[PDB]
């Protein structure tokens, strides 16, 4: 409902997606948290409880059912490189179909369930079509994720894109966290940020009017060079880019 938003997040299985679905239960008094896995074994590991959907982003019908009702959508999902040390990935599972198709699916279905509000997590590189990252089991990761995001831009629902930096498993909450445009962070050395503090980001994207229809790089400074964001509406008052 309007006050009380039903939020799905996606991928909530994954390391970033966990953390995000459980700071949804945590504070399951803002929200209600409904998670969608894509084994039965991810819905177990995250407590299996019945808030939990199971079903792959690439078939469309099957992903269905977990969004119904929703309000919200925080978008955690990622095609995630496989190893033979040389990486590939798995046959019907290459970024297109994950991260350009697997979202579209997601923002599709979100549209139709007349979500007020889609987030979602993605990576910095993206202006860069060279980036060493689009290598990796000759994915072109970042280039069907930017898909996405731009595909997100365009539907006509507000939305969040968040560019994360490199993933830290750090203590979230402990650090000044940094807002940049088109990789700009890249040319520093603060452009790696803890997977609990996009977490947060997620969830404060929702609170905040001020995060509605923007895209931002996240990184964050060491913990110990500086105060702790604690303050979200400035911090997304700072963003200006719609992509
Ligand atoms: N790794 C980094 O340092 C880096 C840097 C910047 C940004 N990022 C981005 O940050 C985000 C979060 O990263 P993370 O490492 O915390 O995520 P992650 O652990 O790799 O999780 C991705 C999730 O997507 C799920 N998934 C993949 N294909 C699916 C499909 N067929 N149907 C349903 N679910 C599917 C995976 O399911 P399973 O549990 O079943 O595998 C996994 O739970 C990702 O978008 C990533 O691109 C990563």
């Amino acid at each position: 409902s309007a006050n009380l938003p039903t939020v799905l997040v996606t991928g909530a299985s994954g390391r970033t997606g966990q953390i995000v679905y459980k700071k949804l239960k945590e504070g399951s008094d803002k929200f209600v948290a409904k998670g969608l896995v894509r084994s039965a074994q991810g819905k177990e590991k995250i407590g299996g409880e019945a808030d939990v959907f199971i079903g792959d982003i690439t078939d469309a019908d099957s992903i269905n059912p977990a969004f119904q009702g929703i309000d919200a959508l925080v978008i955690l999902t990622s095609a995630v490189p496989k190893m033979k040390p040389e990486f590939i990935f798995e046959d019907g599972q290459y970024p297109e179909q994950v991260d350009w198709i697997g979202q579209k699916n997601q923002i599709d279905a979100a549209k139709v369930a007349g979500v007020k509000h889609i987030v979602v997590v993605g990576s910095m590189g993206g202006t860069n079509p060279d980036h060493p990252l689009n290598k990796l089991g000759n994915g072109n990761i970042l280039v069907w994720k930017r898909k996405a995001e731009q595909y997100l831009a365009d539907s006509g629902t507000p939305y969040t894109i968040i560019r994360a930096g490199g993933l830290l498993d750090k203590e979230g909450g402990v650090r000044e966290l940094l807002v940049g445009k088109d990789d700009e962070l890249l040319q520093t050395d603060t452009k790696t940020v803890p997977r609990a503090d996009v977490a947060e980001v997620c969830i404060q994207a929702l609170l905040f009017e001020e995060a509605k229809n923007k895209a931002f790089d996240l990184g964050s400074k060491p913990e110990g060079t500086s105060t702790p964001t604690k303050d979200f509406k400035a911090l997304f008052s700072q963003v200006t880019s719609r992509f």
